[PDB]
């Protein structure tokens, strides 16, 4: 019954509402500049980078940054594994299968959220409270310059879809259950649980955006540049490992870079 | 109005057999030897319990490898208590933040309450009730472990002789959820006016349900002073837990 689906979208979304605290409509509105929200202070420079630490509340310059983007990571990766848990059959799976979901699809929904925060000009950082431009960051140190450039690449071809949150939400967990993910004990019962999620999307994205024609297709496609853009920062990150053998990796970040 | 009242009572009742897969009425079947069609793999020492791995597939030190398997179940409950907790009227229609609050703090006291259907003087039934571990096998693990559920049991014999049945627990189940008590939350008059709905319904379902039974509405809201207990004990021996014992479980099993 098509009923039945929307009752699953309303729970995921809810589940998402409750993980995520920037949402993409908390986003959108520090980005245009609404009054339902402030706004960021932005910085393009070594100045306002230094002006930022005094302004933005948040714990060289190019390693400094990084270190900032990985602790943000960490409590990305937390909130995406909150979010799991909430969806159906997820907690009931295989223990070593659950584990082996989050540890693939977390990085391909970092990138995805990370899309919420994202402009063709910068992203907002430390909870909207900034505002880093694309240019600040192709102009840092060697390895870490064009670090986040496919992202900002990726972001403007997937923001084109004009997903809201409730879309997302989906989406998302879709990404989790997937089940061609290696390793997989048992790809069955992902498979169907991931069925549903499709079909709670598909009704999602028709009813949600009744004239887009195929955004379901052109969505399920965008998981191609996910796909691709995780394994260029798997290898980005292996430089900077070698390159910095001072630079230290939180260690559940690590454990989910088995190579 | 009673016939209100009883609405609600049928309302939860259902959404208690579509929340939660092992009913009392179902666990007490396995536990009493009546229904003798399924009887569950009994685990009574070491030799049984490697054996019991074979037979159920656990989906996770033997005492280690126990903890976590209660840990595993343990996040499956809250999934069950947070899809019951939506289909208490009004729930949804609570400020989002007071929702994840009363989830947050109240599925602990559910969760032992309902591990209190599971259980009798001698153990209880684990996996889909296809296990049962024996209440001396717990007694006997290396410590703190061995000691870890004992207080737990005596909760439930004491918690067992109320006689509730699934209809009964019910309506109790969405009185602990509404408890406008908890740390932090921000606008607790529909909470109260939701609970204050549950303990009439709750009221009248024991009366009608047990009208041998005096007072059992008090004695039941007595209990929630063990359960209060028993979770502020359980919180304290997994921090020494915390203490004697990677990193991607550690946040699914996060406190
Ligand atoms: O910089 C990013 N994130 C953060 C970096 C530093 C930080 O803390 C910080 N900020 C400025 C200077 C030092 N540290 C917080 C964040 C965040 O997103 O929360 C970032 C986000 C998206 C992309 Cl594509 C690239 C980056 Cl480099
Ligand atoms: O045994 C219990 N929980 C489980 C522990 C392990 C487990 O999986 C398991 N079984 C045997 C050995 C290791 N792991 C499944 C359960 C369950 O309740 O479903 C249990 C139930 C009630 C109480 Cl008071 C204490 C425990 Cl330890
Ligand atoms: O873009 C990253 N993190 C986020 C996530 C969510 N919001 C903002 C920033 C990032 C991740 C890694 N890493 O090693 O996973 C390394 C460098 C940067
Ligand atoms: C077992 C182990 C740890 C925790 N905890 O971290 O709070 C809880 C439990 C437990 O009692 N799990 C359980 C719930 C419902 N039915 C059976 C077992």
């Amino acid at each position: 019954e098509s009923a039945d689906l929307r009752a699953l979208a309303k729970h995921l979304y809810d589940s998402y509402i409750k993980s995520f605290p920037l949402t993409k409509a908390k986003a959108r509105a520090i980005l245009t500049g609404k009054t339902t929200d402030k706004s960021p202070f932005v910085i393009y420079d070594m100045n306002s980078l230094m002006m930022g630490e005094d302004k933005i509340k948040f714990k060289e310059v190019a390693i400094r940054i990084f270190q900032g983007c990985q602790f943000r990571s960490v409590e990305a990766v937390q909130e995406i594994t909150e979010y799991a848990k909430s969806i159906p059959g997820f907690v009931n799976l295989d223990l070593n299968d659950q584990v082996t979901l989050l540890k693939y699809g977390v990085h391909e929904i970092i990138y995805t959220m990370l899309a919420s925060l994202m402009n063709k000009d910068g992203v907002l950082i430390s909870e909207g409270q900034g505002f880093m431009t694309r240019e600040f960051l192709k102009s840092l140190r060697k390895p870490f310059g064009d670090f986040m450039e496919p992202k900002f690449e990726f972001a403007v071809k997937f923001n084109a879809l004009e997903l809201d949150d409730s879309d997302l939400a989906i989406f998302i967990a879709v990404i989790i259950l997937s089940g061609d993910r290696p390793g997989l004990l048992n790809v069955k019962p992902i498979e169907d649980i991931q069925d549903n999620l499709l079909q709670a999307l598909e009704l999602q994205l028709k009813l949600n955006h009744p004239e887009s024609s195929q955004l379901f297709a052109k969505l399920l496609q965008k998981m191609t540049d996910l796909r691709q853009i995780v394994t260029e920062h798997v290898q980005l990150l292996q430089v900077i490992k070698k390159t910095e053998t001072d630079m230290s990796l939180h260690p559940l970040l690590q454990e989910i870079y088995k190579d």
